[PDB]
């Protein structure tokens, strides 16, 4: 389907939802739209448990439903949706980043619980504000409300589609189109300068509704529209932005191209060259994570330009030259782009549903210490503390620390490699032109 792909939406489904779900949203994702009755029949499982799962997976977001030519309701499941469940932790993040813990709480939410009328968010938003703050003051449900607007506004939470409207979801596809710019800015800025990237931020901000999420170019802009749109904060004269906008265009990134000239200079930005670049750049950073930086030297010289002419300007032991070249054509990296980024996508796959498998493992052998933990966490609540505290000895505090200190770092790489996924996706969307 990829079978990496299944048995990553499979351990998803399971640690989320558990056996049922996991057995009804495989079944969905592995064999197509089909009515409840048929799901039942194909699984073995009675249409009570199918109605139980289907509604879990659809409040969810995971399951969508449509009505058939003669009237029948079938259900579907898409693979990549349920693959999402690892941007959660990015998703919420980057919410805080634009809207603080008020948008923060409200993505959260949304993705943590499901399907959600605007009502139920700020009245649970504002109820957690309100928790964390120091006796009286209160969260102002009007402020809740306004970030909301501020979110829907700006299309990153959309109502669910109807075939219903009421409800309330995180669009995925928003913040994929700000990773995808902010991945551009900051590319930009670490190779040229601050107000190089800052005219590439600006020029994609005024590309956010004229272009798709997966599209290889922004539709052309003037110098004169982008300098009306700058930031009020900037102070660049439009002397100094057609200055930047050539030293952007003439450039060996070649991030932003001259499509026009024309008043005052047609640019667009060459998406597709920035995700290759992005790709090539991630790739090499697993060549170095993987075979040091002799073998990542020499990829990166591959990723420029026969051995003749390889071996002549390699700058390197001919007798160890030899022996990294087949490292990387064995191990798929020897450059081509899309094959290499494909199959590295594909290693993720493998290494996130590792970390899974293995974290799951952690806390099966210990459920008996973690459950004696959550115990006596509980008996802590009610209203000395000290003996209540003294029942995990002192090796059990060692093992449970140990098993956070393990979960943690698992956790963090799960991230991680999931934003390597983002990167690896985006390009190979991109490239179905």
């Amino acid at each position: 389907m990829t079978q990496a792909e299944i048995k990553l939406c499979s351990l998803l489904l399971q640690e989320h939802f558990g056996e049922i779900v996991e057995k009804i949203g495989v079944h969905l994702i592995r064999t197509g739209s089909q009515p409840l009755r048929v799901i039942a029949h194909d699984t073995g499982t009675s249409l009570d448990q199918v109605k139980k799962a289907l509604c879990v997976l659809v409040q969810h977001n995971l399951v969508s439903y449509q009505v058939h030519k003669r009237g029948v309701v079938e259900y579907e499941a898409q693979c990549s949706r349920v693959l999402r469940m690892l941007r959660y932790p990015r998703y919420i993040y980057t919410t805080k980043t634009l809207y603080s813990d008020t948008g923060e709480l409200i993505v959260e939410e949304l993705l943590l619980n499901g399907k959600l009328t605007m009502s139920a968010v700020v009245k649970k938003v504002a109820d957690r504000l309100t928790e964390t703050m120091e006796d009286g003051k209160t969260m102002d449900y009007a402020e809740v409300s306004n970030t909301f607007v501020r979110l829907a506004d700006t299309h990153f939470v959309q109502r669910c589609p109807s075939v219903d409207g009421i409800y309330w979801q995180a669009n995925l596809d928003r913040f994929h189109q700000h990773f995808r710019d902010q991945a551009i800015v900051s590319a930009v800025a670490n190779r040229m300068d601050q107000t190089s990237s800052e005219i590439v931020r600006t020029m994609l901000r005024m590309s956010e509704i004229t272009t798709s999420s997966s599209a290889p170019f922004t539709q052309p802009l003037s110098s004169n529209e982008i300098f009306r749109s700058l930031p009020v904060g900037y102070n660049i004269s439009k002397q100094v932005l057609d200055q930047y906008l050539t030293l952007l265009a003439d450039d060996p990134l070649e991030f932003v191209g001259k499509s026009g000239d024309s008043g005052g200079g047609m640019y667009v930005i060459n998406l597709h060259k920035a995700l290759a670049s992005l790709a090539t750049a991630t790739l090499e950073s697993v060549v170095q994570e993987r075979f040091g930086s002799r073998c990542a030297r020499i990829f990166r010289l591959v990723l420029q330009k026969e051995q003749k002419q390889v071996e002549d300007f390699a700058m390197i032991p001919a007798k160890e030259a030899k022996d990294m070249l087949y490292k990387m054509l064995s191990e798929n990296f020897m450059v081509n782009i899309l094959s290499a980024a494909r199959m590295l996508l594909h290693r993720c796959y493998k290494s996130i549903a590792n970390l899974i498998e293995r974290r799951q493992f952690e806390t099966k052998e210990n459920k008996r210490l973690l459950e004696k933990s959550q115990r006596v966490e509980a008996i802590i609540a009610s209203m000395q503390l000290q003996e209540i505290e003294e029942m995990i000895t002192a090796p059990e505090r060692q093992q449970l620390e140990t098993l956070k200190r393990n979960v943690n770092k698992l956790d963090a790489s799960e991230i991680q490699v999931d934003e390597t996924i983002f990167l690896l996706e985006s390009y190979i969307e991109c490239t179905m032109k």
